[PDB]
């Protein structure tokens, strides 16, 4: 795959990594859309609201099948690791209009 998954459960706002790349979601809006990364960095979403909010790429983007992001509540945060190059576009499962991507290059 083109990203792993450290935990497939979400975890506590306070449990994100140092050196994580942090993007917040506040307002029903990822708070970076467009994020650029590096390959092996890990990406870690926070919900700061109290609407639960995830993270959803369809299949062939991270890898053959969709990856469908835990639901997080407020407080909560997600992280993906990316292992290679590319432009990764996101959406909220419930939230579609909210739509984000990530760029490792
Ligand atoms: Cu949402
Ligand atoms: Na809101």
């Amino acid at each position: 795959d083109k990203a792993t998954i450290p935990s497939e459960s979400p975890f506590a706002a306070a449990e994100v990594a140092d050196g994580a790349i942090v993007v917040d979601i506040a307002k029903m809006k990822y708070e970076t859309p467009e994020l650029h990364v590096k390959v092996g960095d890990t990406v870690t979403w926070i919900n700061r609201e109290a609407m639960p909010h995830n993270v959803h790429f369809v299949a062939g983007v991270l890898g053959e099948a969709a990856l469908k992001g835990p639901m997080m509540k407020k407080e909560q945060a997600y992280s993906l690791t990316f292992t290679e190059a590319g432009t990764y576009d996101y959406h909220c499962t419930p939230h579609p209009f909210m739509r984000g991507k990530v760029v490792v290059e």
